[PDB]
């Protein structure tokens, strides 16, 4: 029912494609994972987005199970990530255009929190936007690391752990998450947090940082994040980015965020700086 076109992406489980969905005379992306392992992923990652499904900036999906060497997952065909349009920017946003993104990004991730999960992997390679009609609405992707965070039906939440190591990119990571805390709700906002500086700065302090050989990979970004307060990390912008961190660090484990404390925050900032919510990016401008 499909015909795999050119590659466009690769990932830790395998490759994102160009494809025609014959049946649906739709151009879709197609991942292939090709390398199983005995802990295949990409089944899993596929029944992540089926309880997401519904969700607006979430991309709808296709499970088509095995064809020869390769597992199979049908996407929504999506646009470019915001790390590749901060690049394309010169690696500079607008303040209006990173409160554009910020009020999407806060709502898409108390969706994936709505429906039990926590994403783990906030970072601007897994925002992508839309082509064509959804040109102007932010997706998140790569649910490879998502977890539950409650039981679906008790809303019981997960326990409280510690010494649990660190792995992928740190970039984003919580101040919890390098001390080896479980990751819960805050975390992800956390997150969202050090990318809205980024988008501010052009890089994060403790980006790039190498540690010396023999000795834990991560240990001089986690000292210069802790090292860094707040108030330096956001001098010279407007307040309510250091007032989002400063709410997202002050969160217990389980506790439920506020979600729309968070958006009210960047909706007054928006409206003080008198800004349209036109959805005219930066990238918008190009020529
Ligand atoms: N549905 C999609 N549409 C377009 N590009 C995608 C899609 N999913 C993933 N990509 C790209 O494929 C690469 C790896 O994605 P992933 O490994 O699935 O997180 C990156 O360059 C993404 O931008």
């Amino acid at each position: 029912r499909y015909r795999l076109g050119r590659k466009i992406g690769s990932g830790s489980f395998g490759d994102i494609y160009l494809g025609t969905d014959i049946a649906a005379g739709e151009e879709v992306a197609i991942k292939l994972e090709c390398v199983k392992t005995k802990h295949p992923q990409l089944h899993i990652e596929s029944k992540i987005y089926k309880m997401m499904q519904g969700g607006v900036g979430i991309p709808t999906i296709r499970w088509c199970g095995a064809e020869g060497d390769y597992n199979v997952m049908v996407m929504e065909l999506l646009g470019p990530s915001l790390e590749d349009l901060f690049n394309f920017c010169s690696r500079k946003f607008s303040l209006k255009t990173v409160l554009l993104l910020a009020d999407q990004m806060i709502s898409r991730i108390e969706y994936i929190h709505s429906k039990n999960f926590i994403h783990r992997d906030v970072k601007p390679d897994n925002f992508l936007m839309g082509l064509g009609k959804k040109g102007n609405l932010v997706y998140i992707i790569d649910f490879g690391l998502a977890k539950k965070y409650r039981d679906a039906r008790t809303h019981q939440h997960i326990p409280y752990r510690e010494n649990k190591n660190l792995t992928g990119t740190a970039r984003y990571a919580s101040i919890n998450t390098h001390l080896g805390i479980e990751q819960s709700r805050r975390d992800d906002l956390e997150s969202l947090g050090y990318v809205l500086m980024y988008f501010n700065l052009g890089s994060l302090p403790w980006q790039g940082l190498k540690a010396a050989t023999k000795r834990q990979k991560y240990e001089r970004i986690s000292e210069k994040k802790m090292s860094t307060p707040i108030e330096v990390l956001c001098k010279g912008y407007p307040s309510e980015f250091a007032t989002y961190l400063n709410f997202c660090r002050s969160l217990r484990f389980d506790d439920k965020p506020d979600y729309s404390y968070l958006r009210q925050l960047f909706r007054n900032l928006f409206h003080r700086q008198g800004f349209s919510y036109d959805y005219v990016f930066d990238w918008n401008m190009l020529k």
